[PDB]
């Protein structure tokens, strides 16, 4: 239908309480993917992606009863952080990591740290300095990266940043390992273990490049969670006293990656016709009609909302098929 027969169900949607987007990541399970897609590019239409993100990221930290295992879990909310960094951080992506991977990708030189996959003569210790290379040069590409991030996603970082600050005020880690959490594991590491994702590689890596991929990813994670490598690791601790002596390093980066206080937001006007991904939720509304209106049945503030969203639902799907 046009744009405007939309209206009544978008400012719904739009809503700063967010419980039409609570209940639909209620009733979509397995279809998150595809929800948090539909969402995305309505909130971002209307320039209120941080709205959605940052409500979303305060409500997973608030139920929350282990700092440890903050966002490990698959949410609609990870999803929503992955996609729009997906969107939007390609150019620190690129300055962060291109010019690395695409060494690597040339290179005949292993980083094998494993004796066992030596098979035919070659050194260890040769294969360590160059992976220490690899990882200094790399790791001061990342941290220089750091003002090329977005403003916004940044800003949306210093969110999570005051977020944990409120939920666990005598823990003075989580500010950094929260944000390393989106940057670095949904991120960063990613990219390195399949650089084709962000488009930096075209072919798939040689043997060498690919376990020099996986090696480097596994170091730059574990300096990411500022862990050295135990003994469980055994092959891994050659990259320990790398680690240890980059863990100020990281932690500055971490922390000063959120350092955007307000909302910088400017794009001016962005209204191309909407109606097709609003038709997309109303689509989602109507295929689960049927639990939504079990939700809407439970008393609370949501309650005046999911109501209205159902009664909204009906009468677009009578202007809909109507006889005309």
């Amino acid at each position: 239908m046009p744009e405007e027969e939309y209206s009544e169900f978008k400012e719904l949607i739009l809503q700063k309480e967010l419980h039409v987007v609570y209940a639909l990541s209620h009733v979509c399970g397995q279809d998150r993917t595809l929800l948090a897609s539909i969402l995305l590019r309505i909130f971002l239409h209307e320039k209120l992606e941080s709205l959605l993100l940052c409500t979303l990221n305060d409500r997973e930290i608030s139920m929350e009863d282990e700092a440890t295992t903050l966002f490990r879990a698959t949410t609609l909310a990870s999803t929503l952080m992955e996609q729009y960094m997906k969107a939007t951080a390609t150019q620190f992506v690129h300055h962060a990591l291109k010019d690395s991977i695409l060494k690597i990708m040339e290179s005949k030189q292993s980083c094998e740290l494993s004796p066992s996959k030596l098979e035919k003569n070659e050194d260890v210790n040769t294969n360590l300095t160059h992976l220490l290379n690899i990882l200094s040069e790399l790791v001061e590409k990342i941290f220089m990266a750091s003002e090329i991030l977005p403003p916004t996603l940044r800003y949306i970082y210093g969110c999570l940043q005051k977020s944990v600050q409120h939920k666990w005020p005598t823990n003075t880690t989580m500010r950094t390992r929260v944000v390393s959490g989106f940057v670095f594991l949904r991120l960063i590491c990613p990219a390195i273990l399949n650089p084709r994702m962000f488009n930096i590689i075209s072919d798939s890596p040689s043997p060498i490049a690919a376990r020099t991929l996986i090696l480097v990813a596994k170091s730059v994670q574990n300096l990411a969670n500022l862990v050295e490598f135990g003994a469980k690791e055994p092959y891994m601790e050659g990259v320990n006293p790398f680690i240890k002596s980059n863990k100020h390093r990281m932690i500055m980066f971490l922390d000063e990656l959120g350092n955007v206080p307000e909302l910088p937001d400017t794009t001016e006007h962005s209204r191309t016709d909407l109606s097709r991904d609003l038709a997309a939720l109303h689509e989602i509304c109507v295929a689960h009609s049927d639990e939504l209106r079990t939700l809407s049945n439970e008393r609370g503030a949501q309650q005046h909302v999911l109501k209205k969203l159902l009664a909204i639902t009906e009468l677009l799907q009578q202007k809909q098929n109507q006889y005309t």
